[PDB]
RNA sequence: GGGCGGGCCCGCCC
RNA sequence: GGGCGGGCCCGCCC
């Protein structure tokens, strides 16, 4: 397994990095690309499918797959993806139940996994039964402590590292194809905020840095970097970031 | 070291009385030095059992409620507490088993069959530990019996002591009077049992035509009107998929 | 001791 | 789509 890790300045930029990477692979392989792309939350998984569809609906079949997909539909698109020699399966850390897919070229990871163990489980889906394979972990600056934890804990090193700053061209291409409304982007980012908040201690993250960055994804996606997430003073209490400067950095109070 | 027995009652509901009587006896004989685990199929039913057992033995013993929908903090504490207690009854579902090794447990009671054939073993493991003696009592009803035959054929276990049980009018009144729950709650409770039992029919070779009406009849029995059926909407009956079924007519009273 | 919310997943049934 | 049971991680209040 040829493991690599693409670091970006902002969490959001991991999205672009991934889209670009996919475009390159499709061009080189003439649309003979079959990859699994993992995501931290269900809402963010669906969000990724939209983008990937708007980008590569024509070239590849984009498959959404997570816990909140009904069992019938889950059984059918596992069978389908087993058959497909081309397509991208976007999913969360779903159970291995019957997740043995042949001829998978790459496993992509946008953002760290919920728990340290899953990193191993994810890359297992490629380079099996003799075939070659690659893994690409797209993270941001503030997620880095995860890689260190992979070594100290599970004793795994990622040989190839690389920085990434997105072109103004790619940012516009992606964001333009985003049809979701602000209320949906908020739901999406909040699910990320909660996910990342849950794995701070485990990955020795810096709360004061990581949360604001994740939240900033809201503005970045709505093409207004300095626009913060609108919430009620009550909702903020419900998150427990009410009297916190981190909260003032992440959110815009609107209780009037 | 495990003295296994099984008390068969005519109706599911009667297993409740059988258990309460059993517990009273053990308390009398042991002068309240009784420590037992009593397993239950659903959460709501577990809580319902705690109410009864509290009204019956709050003075003599500590009654502890323990299931998946108990918050992790409260779960850590009452595990510690029960480990320490030399007297008390833990009412729970097939929870855990993350460190569920409780010392000096005298009996494991089981009201109704377990969800999985395997769990029967797991449950009785909690007694007769590290040399000490222990006993198991399985309270079931006529229609659950196929479970015992399945235990032999599959798991190759035989329960030596059997006993048929028909409750006195005295005990029925003692228990039911202490029940503070309202009819809407008794409906919620029985429905959880209806669904639990419906999920383990094929596995235990139960007769749907017999077992479900019996479980549902628990509603009347508890409200002291044996022929009173469970009130539900034609919509709710469709949600369960027992709409055009005679079994549904036997279990429910339609109010569309 | 009591109350409440959030992220991910698994098993079984209709 | 719904139901029953369960696992892991996180936050808040008294």
């Amino acid at each position: 397994i040829d493991q690599s890790v693409v670091i970006s300045e902002k969490f959001a930029n991991s999205i672009f990095a991934a889209v670009e990477h996919i475009k390159k692979q499709i061009k080189e392989r003439d649309s003979n690309y079959k990859a699994i792309i993992f995501a931290p939350t269900v809402k963010f998984t669906s969000f990724l499918c939209s983008i990937l569809k708007n980008e590569f609906k024509k070239d590849l079949p984009i498959l959404e797959f997570h816990g909140k997909i009904t069992q019938n539909k889950r059984t059918s698109l596992v069978k389908r993806f087993k058959k497909d020699e081309s397509g991208i399966l976007v999913c969360t850390d779903v159970g291995a139940r019957g997740m043995d897919f042949p001829n998978v070229h790459e496993v992509l990871q946008i953002g760290v996994p919920s728990e340290l163990a899953n990193y191993i489980h994810r890359i297992g889906r490629t380079a099996r039964s003799g075939k070659e394979g690659s893994s690409v972990l797209f993270i941001c600056k503030d997620e880095l402590p995860f890689v260190r934890e992979l070594e100290d804990a599970k004793n795994i090193v990622i040989a190839k590292q690389e920085k990434y700053e997105p072109s103004e061209e790619i940012k516009s291409e992606v964001l333009e194809a985003v049809t979701e409304e602000p209320e949906d982007i908020s739901d999406i980012v909040i699910s990320l905020i909660s996910s990342y908040r849950s794995c701070i201690k485990e990955y020795r993250f810096s709360e004061r840095r990581i949360l604001p960055e994740i939240a900033s994804t809201y503005g970045v996606l709505l093409n207004d970097p300095q626009l913060k997430i609108p919430v009620s003073r009550r909702f903020l209490d419900k998150l427990g970031l009410s009297r916190s400067p981190i909260g003032k950095a992440m959110f815009e109070i609107r209780d009037y």
